[PDB]
C-alpha cells in the first residue's frame, strides 16, 4: 500500500509542446500540482511519445486530465477538429482484469463514462514493447474518468498478482 505501477500514456506529438510548455512551464507546474514524476520519451512506431506518470492513483488521474486538457485546448487553436483519444499503455500481465470475461470489465467502464474503448490486438506487440495500447475515445472529463476506472482494473492485476 499504496500501488507503485506508473500510468504510461500515447499521446500525439502535435501535442507534447504544449504538455511540456515554454521553458517546461507547464509541464513542472503539472507535477507540483500533482506531485507526480512526469517523463517524455520517443516512441519506436503512429507518430506518437509516451508520457509515464508515476504518482498516486489520484495525482496520477489530475496528472492524466491536465495533460487531456492541454492537448484539447491545443487541438483548438491548430484547428485539429477530431476527437483525440486517449490511449493507455498497460503491460499485458496486468489486462486480465479488463479482457477477463469477454470485456466485461472493458464495457462497464464504457457504460460508466460514454466512452468507446478498444485494447490493441495481442498480436499487434513485441518482444520490445510489452505494452497494450487502450485508446479510450470521447472527450476531457469522460476520457478522464475512463483513465481512473481503467487504472484501478490494471492495478488490481497487478496487486493480485499470483
Amino acid at each position: 500500500k499504496p500501488c507503485d505501477l506508473p500510468l504510461r500514456l500515447l499521446v500525439p506529438t502535435q501535442f507534447v509542446g504544449a504538455i511540456i510548455g515554454k521553458e517546461g512551464a507547464t509541464i513542472r507546474n503539472i507535477t507540483k500540482q500533482t506531485q507526480s514524476k512526469i517523463d517524455v520519451h520517443r516512441k519506436e512506431n503512429a507518430a506518437e511519445k509516451s508520457i509515464t506518470i508515476l504518482s498516486t492513483p489520484e495525482g496520477t488521474s489530475a496528472a492524466c486530465k491536465s495533460i487531456l486538457e492541454i492537448m484539447h485546448k491545443e487541438a483548438q487553436d491548430i484547428k485539429f477538429t477530431e476527437e483525440i483519444p486517449l490511449k493507455i499503455l498497460a503491460h499485458n500481465n496486468f489486462v486480465g482484469r479488463l479482457i477477463g470475461d469477454d470485456g466485461r470489465n472493458l464495457k462497464k467502464i464504457e457504460q460508466d463514462t460514454d466512452t468507446k474503448i478498444t485494447i490493441s490486438p495481442l498480436q499487434e506487440l513485441t518482444l520490445y514493447n510489452p505494452e497494450r495500447t487502450i485508446t479510450v475515445k470521447g472527450n476531457v472529463e469522460t476520457c478522464a474518468k475512463a483513465e481512473e476506472e481503467i487504472m484501478k482494473k490494471i492495478r488490481e492485476s497487478y496487486e493480485n498478482d499470483i
